[PDB]
C-alpha cells in the first residue's frame, strides 16, 4: 500500500431491518483504492491489484444477438435465495435492449426489457461460442408500461433494470424500473424525470421450439422516491432511483425484502457531509476536515442503497425502510445493488463508475462490495476497507476518460464491462461497454465472458480474489448465465429437479411428457402418472 489514511472502523454488527441505522462507505474507506494502486504503473497498463481486477476482455468479441439489438443490463430468473432457473428445459434471461440503429450512448431514453433463452443442461464444451442464446423479443406491448403515469405528456418512456422472480408454475414477477421523461427537443428537462419501481406479472410458455411469454399486460406502481429516506427530483433533477432486487433473508423467514439504488435525501444545493462520512481514525495525519470536504463539491455525490419490505405475499405493496448504505461525499452511484448470502454473512454488492467518485477520490469501473452480519449491519467494505471487489483494468495514475472517448494513457479495458452481477458460486456476468484505445475502440452492447470471483479467501470474509484458473486464463463462456435450478411445469403444478433427473424423466416418459410441458391436454390418469414421477425427483 502507498502511504495514506487508515480505513474506517466498521464492526459488521447487525441491526433490525426496520432500524434507523445506515452504514457508511466512507472517504477514509474509498481512499484505500488509491493506496492499493501502483503509482509506477506505466501508460496504458493496469495499476490495480490483479486479485481485484477483471481479466482482460478481447476486443474481438462475439455479439450475443448477431447485432439485432443493443443489449446491456441483464438478469436471470431467480427465487428467494437468488438461485437461477430454467423452465421446461430453457434458461431464460431478461435484458435491457435498444434499437441497434441508435448510437450506443442514446440507448438510455429508448430502453426496453427484452428476453433471451437457450437450452438448459448443456456442458460448456458443447455450448456455442456466442453463448447460444436466442433473442425472444420485447416483454411489453406498446403502451403497457406508460399506464402508471398521471402525466401522459412524456417525451420518452422506458423500462430500466430490476430482477425477475419465478414461481414453480412458471409465473414470473418482473420487478423493474418504469421511467417517464419530459424533455424539450434539445434534451433539457421540462421537469425532473420520473423513475418508479414497478411490478408486472407474466408467465413462461415453452415448447421444443423455444420460449414465449404471456401476460405482462398490467403494471403495478410500487415505489417512488419519498424525500426523507430517498432523494426526489425536487431535491435533485438528476436523482437516482432504480434497480429493484428482491430476496428472503435467512435471518427473517416469512418476509420479503428489496434493495434498490437511491440517493441520500438532501436538497442538492445544501447537502453537507459529517465526520462519520469522512470516517477518519483519531489522529490520522491523512485526515481531511469536514469544512474542506464540504467546500469541495464532494457534497454533490450522495448515493445510497435503499431497503423496502413487502406488505403482502403477492409483493404488490411495499414499505420503505431506512437506507442500508450511504456514500455521501464518496459516490453519486451505488447501482444495481444485490444481497448475496454466504457463510452466514450478508454481502452487499453494487456497481459504480470511475467518473462518479467524489472530489479527491478515485477508483475503477466495476463492482464494489460490503460484508456484514445482517442485511442491515455496520457493513465492512471489502478488500482492505476499500470496497473494491472487481474492477476493470485501470491505471489510476492517468485520467479515466469516457466510454465514448478513451484517454490516450488509459488501459484499453477500462470500460470493458459494466453491470456486473454476482451469480451463485461467485460467477460474475457483465456487459461490454467499450474496448480499445483513443484511436481505435469499439462499443459492445453484448455480454462479456463470465468470470469467477472467490468470496471469503483464506478464511477472511472481507477478502475476494479473481480465479485466474477459471476458463481460459480467467475468462469463462461468453454470456454465460447458468441455471443451477431447473423447473418442470404444465403451468399449474411444478417441481424443481436436477439436470440428470430431467434427462431421465424425459427418457422414461417420452412424448407424452412433451405434451404435458407444452400445456397440451393429457388424460387425468396420464397427468397423475407424470406429476407423481416429477414429485419423486423433487
Amino acid at each position: 500500500l502507498q502511504d495514506g489514511p487508515e480505513p474506517s472502523i466498521h464492526t459488521q454488527q447487525a441491526y433490525a431491518p426496520e432500524d434507523d441505522f445506515t452504514a457508511k462507505w466512507t472517504r477514509a474507506d474509498a481512499r484505500q483504492l488509491q493506496r492499493m494502486s501502483d503509482p509506477t504503473a506505466p501508460s496504458r497498463e493496469n495499476s490495480m491489484p490483479a486479485s481485484v481486477t477483471m481479466p482482460t476482455v478481447p476486443q474481438d468479441f462475439p455479439d450475443m444477438s448477431n447485432e439485432q439489438v443493443w443489449v446491456w443490463d441483464t438478469w436471470p430468473l431467480t427465487d428467494e435465495d437468488a438461485n437461477q432457473y430454467s423452465v421446461n428445459g430453457w434458461e431464460i434471461i431478461f435484458s435491457l435492449v435498444a434499437d441497434r440503429n441508435l448510437g450506443f450512448d442514446d440507448r438510455h431514453v429508448f430502453a426496453k426489457i427484452g428476453y433471451f433463452y437457450r437450452p438448459a443442461g448443456v456442458p460448456a464444451a458443447e455450448r456455442p461460442e456466442n453463448g447460444g442464446w436466442t433473442y425472444g423479443g420485447l416483454v411489453f406491448k406498446e403502451g403497457v408500461t406508460g399506464q402508471i403515469f398521471e402525466d401522459q405528456s412524456f417525451s420518452h418512456q422506458t423500462q430500466w433494470s430490476g430482477s425477475a422472480r419465478v414461481s414453480k408454475n412458471g409465473e414470473i414477477k418482473l420487478f423493474f424500473t418504469d421511467v417517464a421523461f419530459y424533455r424539450n427537443s434539445d434534451g433539457t428537462n421540462i421537469k425532473p424525470y420520473d423513475p418508479r419501481i414497478a411490478l408486472s406479472v407474466g408467465k413462461v410458455k415453452a415448447n421444443k421450439k423455444g420460449v414465449t411469454l404471456t401476460g405482462f399486460n398490467k403494471v403495478t406502481d410500487l415505489l417512488q422516491a419519498d424525500g426523507t429516506y430517498y432523494q426526489t427530483g425536487a431535491q435533485n433533477e438528476f436523482f437516482n432511483f432504480r434497480d429493484p432486487f428482491t430476496f428472503e433473508d435467512p435471518a427473517h423467514p416469512g418476509e420479503t425484502f428489496m434493495v434498490f439504488e437511491g440517493n441520500s435525501a438532501m436538497q442538492r444545493e445544501t447537502a453537507t457531509c459529517n465526520e462519520a462520512d469522512l470516517g477518519y481514525r483519531q489522529g490520522d495525519p491523512y485526515a481531511e476536515t469536514v469544512d474542506d470536504v464540504n467546500a469541495s463539491g464532494a457534497t454533490y455525490q450522495i448515493g445510497n442503497v435503499g431497503l423496502a419490505k413487502a406488505k403482502n405475499k403477492q409483493l404488490t405493496e411495499w414499505e420503505f425502510l431506512p437506507p442500508i448504505l450511504s456514500a455521501n461525499c464518496v459516490t453519486d452511484q451505488t447501482e444495481r445493488p444485490q444481497i448475496y448470502f454466504k457463510d452466514g454473512k450478508s454481502y452487499l454488492f453494487t456497481i459504480s463508475h470511475r467518473g462518479t467518485f467524489a472530489a479527491g477520490l478515485d477508483g475503477p469501473e466495476g463492482v464494489y462490495g460490503f460484508v456484514g452480519d445482517g442485511i442491515r449491519s455496520d457493513y465492512q467494505p471489502l478488500n482492505g476497507g476499500s470496497g473494491l471487489a472487481l474492477g476493470n483494468p485501470t491505471n489510476l495514475n492517468f485520467l479515466g476518460g469516457q466510454p465514448f472517448a478513451p484517454d490516450v494513457n488509459q488501459h484499453p479495458g477500462h470500460f470493458q464491462a459494466y453491470s456486473h452481477y454476482v451469480m451463485p458460486g461467485g460467477l460474475v456476468q457483465s456487459y461490454i461497454d467499450t474496448i480499445g484505445t483513443h484511436d481505435d475502440f469499439v462499443r459492445g452492447g453484448t455480454l462479456a465472458p463470465t468470470v469467477k470471483m472467490d468470496i471469503g479467501v483464506g478464511g477472511d470474509s472481507t477478502k475476494t480474489a479473481v480465479d485466474y484458473s477459471y476458463g481460459s486464463e480467467g475468462l469463462g463462456g461468453w454470456a454465460d448465465i447458468p441455471a443451477n435450478k431447473h423447473l418442470f411445469t404444465n403451468g399449474k403444478f411444478g417441481v424443481a429437479v436436477s439436470d440428470e433427473a430431467a434427462q431421465k424423466i424425459r427418457k422414461i416418459l417420452g412424448s407424452k411428457f412433451d405434451d404435458y410441458l407444452d400445456g397440451k391436454p393429457v388424460s387425468a390418469t396420464v397427468r397423475a402418472l407424470i406429476e407423481k414421477l416429477l414429485a419423486q425427483y423433487g
